[PDB]
């Protein structure tokens, strides 16, 4: 009836695939490169680099920081994160030996709690990795006040908020790097795909290098990694300079991404209209609280949190929902801190408490928002959730 | 041109791509699952796990060893590798904090020098990662003799030797794990693609988990990682237990992969016919040494090494081969140890020396072999390399 996922494609995505077939160049090329230019232009960054998925976009984002001429991050370094996000926002911190400090979320915005942030910040903090949750941007104004010129890097996992903006700027472009995802279920889809954006050329060349074999084949003759490239191909083409990966996207995802980006503004427009109608139907709801928007959210989906002491039990709504053909799931993955089994591999600490994440973990659920008009579905959802 | 790589595709892989487009299901699924099954069966391994590339296959191979119930490896352990190979054979080792011990290669076979190895193996050696170079398998009988019952893990990077055999056993299936690549220029091509095979179910379950977010979704109800999966999918489907990645292959790659396996034997045969031909044409070549075969090479390509005391300058030969429109390159990456820049990041040492690797690095070169008859390129090559 009402799924969490619908297809974003049309004839056009298919044609783009044909175009690629007909070219007989399958691995990362023209399209991918064209696609990166469009992406950057699209969100207002100087550079964009396409990878195999948003997870690997997070991996290189952290990785790159260790290979700047003046390494910006080091093993043991303290990084702050919020307690609610996708797993692969965290894994990379572990794989790089960072010390992780979790902070609770604000139960209204579902983003990192600001007042906890303020106090959680110190002289030991090297970086802050924010996540724009469910399409909702962090209030970067306040985040910038809290950092206050200190050597603390700001990073964004924007895998759920493509299109969101805050004060006339695209989410994802506030940090030194911002990551995106074009996985099937996201604002657009290239089957799998992710992207890192940055206005830093140094970081930009490093990303080009660790994305594919740690080589220099995709570096420009004069570049910020090696500096000046020899002209002996026999030579230059087989020099390895950073311990990277092969996380190249396929040409086909680049081509398909070109088509989706064209459609994006409409997708976002439809999404917001549905959000507007949704909020109208659900405000002053007797036992559910909705997400409070910051800036202009790209409304990835619709979260609900059971009102305190309303005596409503999640299992029930859950049943209700499914019995009406409406799919739902926890919000993102609930409180990450409960995954104690993977947590045993981390060097981590919890600032103050994560009561909010905890409450969410037991009392929130989520239903999708899509790029097609869902007025009908919402009216029904509201009939079911009364 | 006498290109280094060729299309192994015909209307079939084109048809398979079609079928997946027809299914409208693009994310890792049944084709991939089907391919994994065909793959293990083809190479004679109990299990196979398909990943986004041979490089991420090597990464997961190392990563798995850390998450076994009783860790097979730990930070600081020593692992012995050969000095000639693709850079992604080495990175995982640095990324996981292993102590890398380089060993010289045998100048004839181009694989690890067996004498050096016996000597390089010590009480501290926990594992040995072999690479089967250019289609040619390592003498695993000699290798197993060296290990002789001790607790030393044998691994293989088989990304260049899909289809080689040794004692009628398939290469890639001697070590606790073996990696494969199905990248454009390799034996089979699924655009990008890699696989890991193993006979160990626990490692096998660990791979299924770390390939996709460290979740439990692709583990069987009763499994070696978590035991028994819960029935409440609301919880079970968002449980994270090991620090993995998103290195899932594409369904299209799974589908193209299945047609490729069907054609393998033929590829191998032709490639081997080409090689024989090349052999006697180059049999008594006055100034160039050719690669010594162990078992049945899959002849990924043909190496040439300017004889000791010949007065021949590598430069000419290339000049020469380039003027003739024959595509040429270094043997893999040459002496990997020449990359001092990336070496800065490793915790490593060198066994004795790697003079063979350096000789090859300065006097070695290589042209590609294909699955179409090339007697004519050959005759021509011979003529050019007089
Ligand atoms: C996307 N999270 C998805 C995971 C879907 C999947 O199987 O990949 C979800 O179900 O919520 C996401 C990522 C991962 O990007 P990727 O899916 O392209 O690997 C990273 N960060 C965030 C915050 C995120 O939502
Ligand atoms: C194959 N190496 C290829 C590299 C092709 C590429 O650019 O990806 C070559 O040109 O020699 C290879 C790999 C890399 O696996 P992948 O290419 O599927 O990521 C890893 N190990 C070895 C030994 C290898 O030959």
């Amino acid at each position: 009836n009402y799924p969490l996922a619908s297809s974003t494609w049309d004839d056009l995505e298919y044609k783009a695939i044909q175009s690629v077939l007909d070219s007989k160049m399958f691995t990362m090329g023209e399209y991918v490169k064209q696609y990166e230019t469009q992406f950057a232009k699209t969100f207002g960054s100087k550079y964009a680099v396409m990878v195999s998925s948003g997870s690997t976009a997070n991996l290189l984002m952290i990785a790159a920081l260790f290979f700047t001429k003046k390494p910006r991050l080091k093993k043991g370094d303290e990084i702050i994160v919020p307690a609610v996000s996708w797993s692969t926002t965290y894994y990379p911190l572990q794989q790089y030996g960072l010390r992780v400090k979790f902070v609770d979320i604000d139960i209204n915005t579902l983003n990192i709690d600001i007042e906890s942030l303020k106090e959680a910040v110190t002289d030991s903090t090297k970086a802050i990795l924010t996540v724009n949750l469910l399409g909702n941007p962090n209030n970067f104004d306040e985040i910038n006040k809290i950092i206050g010129g200190r050597d603390i890097i700001l990073l964004e996992d924007n895998c759920e908020s493509m299109g969101a903006t805050f004060n006339n700027k695209c989410a994802g472009t506030f940090g030194l790097m911002g990551t995106f995802s074009s996985f099937y279920s996201k604002h657009i889809a290239t089957m799998e795909g992710g992207c890192i954006v940055t206005d830093d050329e140094e970081i930009y060349h490093i990303l080009l290098c660790i994305r594919a074999h740690g080589w220099t084949r995709n570096l420009p003759k004069k570049n910020k990694v090696t500096g000046v490239k020899s002209d002996d191909q026999f030579e230059e083409s087989f020099k390895f300079v950073l311990p990277g990966y092969n996380v190249r996207p396929l040409e086909m995802s680049g081509a398909i991404g070109i088509e989706q980006l064209k459609k994006l503004p409409r997708f976002i427009s439809v999404r917001r209209k549905n959000a507007e109608y949704f909020l109208d139907k659900f405000k002053d709801h007797p036992y559910l609280d909705v997400q409070q928007e910051t800036g202009e959210s790209s409304w990835f989906g619709f979260s609900f949190i059971i009102k305190k002491d309303s005596g409503v039990i999640r299992k029930q709504l859950v049943e209700n929902l499914n019995s009406a053909g409406i799919e739902c799931r926890p919000i993102v993955t609930g409180n990450f801190l409960k995954n104690t089994d993977v947590l045993k591999y981390f060097d981590y600490t919890v600032h103050n408490n994560v009561d909010n994440a905890e409450y969410l973990d037991k009392n929130g659920l989520f239903v999708g928002n899509h790029q097609i008009e869902l007025f009908d579905e919402i009216d029904y959802l509201r009939e079911v959730l009364k």
